[PDB]
Formats: C-alpha cells, sequence, structure tokens
C-alpha cells in the first residue's frame, strides 16, 4: 500500500491526464461486474456526487464480513488492504467509505488506505450488496481532479454491451443528468448502436460465440454503406485501441473467407478481378472480444495484443464460422459480395489509370 503510494502511476494509470482518475471508478464497477457475471448483480448504480466523490452501488451477495483467522480482520478489510485489485482504490484515496449489506448492515471508514476502525455493524437490514464511495486523494491526482461525465459513460456503456444482461445506472449529482444502460442483445446489440447512425446494407448481423484451446473468441459485425473500417478489439473486456493479434486473425479469417466464397460462387471469374483485404474492410463494423487466461500485450497501457496464439484461435474460429453464414444467409452474401466486387473495381480501374498514360 505504500509501494501503490509511492508509483501510482504504474498501478492505476497515468496521474495527471485524468486516466488514473476515472480508472478508480472502473476497477470498482468491475468487482460489481464479476459478481453479476457470478450470477448475483443484477442491477449496478454509479453516482458522482456534488462533492467530487463517486459511489458504486450493487445488489449482490454483499462482501464477506467473516473475519480472518490469520491476519486477525474482516475478509472484506483483506481484500481492500491486500494486493489491479480494490486496494489501488483505496491506497489513492483521502477517505473511502464502505456499506456491506449481508442480514446486517456493516461500516467502515478507510483514510489512505487505513481503516479508521473495525468492520462494524451499524443497524439491521432486508437488502443484500455492497457500496463503495471514494474521494480521491489531491496528493496522487493532479492537473484533472474532477471527473467527467462522458468519459465514465463511455466506458459503462461498453460494459454492458460486453457484459451480457447487466445493469447499469449512472448519476450526476452536479446538474441532475442521468444514463441507464441494459444491452440484453450484448455484442450484437454494441454492433447495432455502432450502426444506427449508419445505413446497414444487409438485415443479418453475423454473431458467434465459442471456446477453444482455452480461448474464449466472440465475434459480431455487419456492414454498412459507407467506405469506413471500424474494428473494436478487446481482450477480457479490456480495448486494444492498436489492436494486435486478435484483430490480425480476425483480418486474415475474412479476406480468405470472403475471397474463398468470391471464387467458389463464381463471383471473380465474372467480374475479371482479384479481391484484397482493403475491398472487404469498406463499410465493416465489428467487435472482436477474446477471453484469454494470461494474455500477453505490448505495455502496460495493453493498447496492443501480442499473443500469438490468440491470432489462431481468432482465425480458424472466424474462417469456419463466416463459412457458415454466408452460405445460411445467400441474400446477405450477394449484397456484401456486391459491393466488395465494386471497390475492387474501382480499385483496379484506378491503378489502371495511372500506369495508362
Ligand atoms: O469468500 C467467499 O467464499 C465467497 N465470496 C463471494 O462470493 C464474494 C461476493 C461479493 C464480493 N464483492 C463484490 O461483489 C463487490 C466488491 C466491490 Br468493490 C463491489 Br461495489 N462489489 C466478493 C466476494
Amino acid at each position: 500500500l505504500d509501494a501503490v503510494r509511492k508509483r501510482p502511476g504504474m498501478y492505476i494509470g497515468d496521474t495527471d491526464d485524468g486516466t488514473g482518475l476515472h480508472h478508480m471508478v472502473f476497477e470498482v464497477v468491475d468487482n460489481a461486474i464479476d459478481e453479476a457475471l457470478a450470477g448475483h448483480c443484477k442491477e449496478i448504480i454509479v453516482t458522482i456526487h456534488a462533492d467530487n466523490s463517486v459511489s458504486v452501488q450493487d445488489d449482490g451477495r454483499g462482501i464477506p464480513t467473516g473475519i480472518h483467522p490469520e491476519e486477525g480482520v474482516s475478509a472484506a478489510e483483506v481484500i481492500m488492504t491486500v494486493l489491479v485489485g480494490v486496494s489501488v482504490v483505496n491506497a489513492l484515496s483521502q477517505k473511502l467509505e464502505l456499506v456491506i449489506q449481508r442480514g446486517k448492515i456493516h461500516r467502515q471508514i478507510y483514510e489512505h488506505g487505513v481503516p479508521q476502525a473495525p468492520l462494524a455493524v451499524t443497524g439491521e437490514t432486508e437488502k443484500t450488496g455492497t457500496m463503495v464511495r471514494f474521494w480521491p486523494s489531491l496528493e496522487t491526482f493532479t492537473n484533472v481532479t474532477e471527473f467527467e461525465y462522458e468519459i465514465l459513460a463511455k466506458r459503462l456503456r461498453e460494459l454492458s454491451f460486453l457484459n451480457s444482461g447487466v445493469s447499469i445506472r449512472l448519476r450526476d449529482k452536479r446538474d441532475g443528468k442521468e444514463d441507464h444502460f441494459h444491452y440484453e442483445g450484448g455484442i450484437k446489440a454494441f454492433v447495432e448502436y455502432l450502426n444506427k447512425n449508419k445505413t446497414p446494407i444487409h438485415p443479418n448481423i453475423f454473431y458467434f460465440s465459442t471456446e477453444k484451446d482455452g480461448i474464449g473468441v466472440e465475434v459480431a459485425l455487419q456492414w454498412n454503406d459507407g467506405f469506413q473500417e471500424n474494428i473494436y478489439c478487446f481482450t477480457n473486456n479490456i480495448p486494444q485501441r492498436d489492436g494486435g493479434t486478435h484483430l490480425a486473425g480476425f483480418r486474415a479469417a475474412m479476406t480468405r473467407t470472403l475471397n474463398a466464397y468470391m471464387d467458389k460462387e463464381g463471383y471473380s471469374k465474372k467480374a475479371k478481378v482479384s479481391a484484397t483485404g482493403d475491398d472487404a474492410r469498406e463499410g465493416l463494423i465489428a467487435v472482436v472480444s477474446v477471453k484469454v487466461p494470461d494474455p500477453k500485450f505490448s505495455s502496460q497501457t495493453k493498447d496492443k495484443l501480442v499473443s500469438s496464439e490468440v491470432k489462431s484461435a481468432v482465425e480458424q474460429q472466424m474462417n469456419e464460422l463466416l463459412a457458415e453464414y454466408l452460405l445460411e444467409n445467400p441474400t446477405d452474401a450477394k449484397i456484401v459480395v456486391g459491393k466488395i466486387i465494386d471497390a475492387a473495381r474501382a480499385r483496379e480501374a484506378a491503378r489502371r489509370a495511372r500506369e495508362m498514360t
């Protein structure tokens, strides 16, 4: 905990540009999401309070009050004081308020990670769940010290997309602003949301969710009438801004599958054109979400995945299931290939124009 306060940037992220400050919120929220994955938390409420603090309330089982025999303290204190983990959020807060409903209300206060008293019973209750409220230390965080609604909203919405049926509410008490995120459609609903202001060219969103060689692979995609590529890549719900081996495998499987379809069904022959990866990527919206037990990144930022085995897992699953999708949905296949041929014709005609005088 003293080591965390000494080098706060290492554990929570950049402590000056706002990255670290908002990651304090996301770490506490991630604990509530793990309970929702376990099947107990149905709703999470995140509130930005007027005094520049944030609270997160879940309706799960509540953190164990049962006391540790070796440590001699409540199991909730062990989670809050021992090593991202919630102890990091606790170490870098000037104050943190813990409230556990489990059928008794338990309360504890911390200051700079150190508890004022043990976890004591305050009253009685029928409900269940955990509440954590924290005041981030202004010794640690500089420049950007105030929480920003839109930064918390963007990530909690994607966390809803990424975690099947988890209700997340966001409340800003400074100005009354509210949001409720609860997308039951999941990453398929992510793609719908990403294409809501675009024009989708075919009705059936491609989707699968599989597990091979200890790697979870989940993909959704859909083409629009535009010419932009917009792939969003995730590893254990952490976004990779700069892609990596998940994105490579996705791209590899996709060029291979569509070319194989266009060759076999006789599209390439009739057109007299050879389609490339760039032709297929135009108008594409996609989300690639992988589950890796021990993932390797390029740096501590996790902007790029470098686990080489993830490429093969994504590539192989994509090849099989995208090929199944094309045959089973021939009208979608015909629209998408029609767009790809026209992009290939335009590119090849443009390349032919430069050389010809
Ligand atoms: O110890 C056992 O054997 C069983 N324990 C559990 O099942 C168990 C149940 C709940 C939690 N914590 C949370 O849901 C949580 C943390 C924060 Br921060 C927020 Br908000 N919610 C942790 C362990």
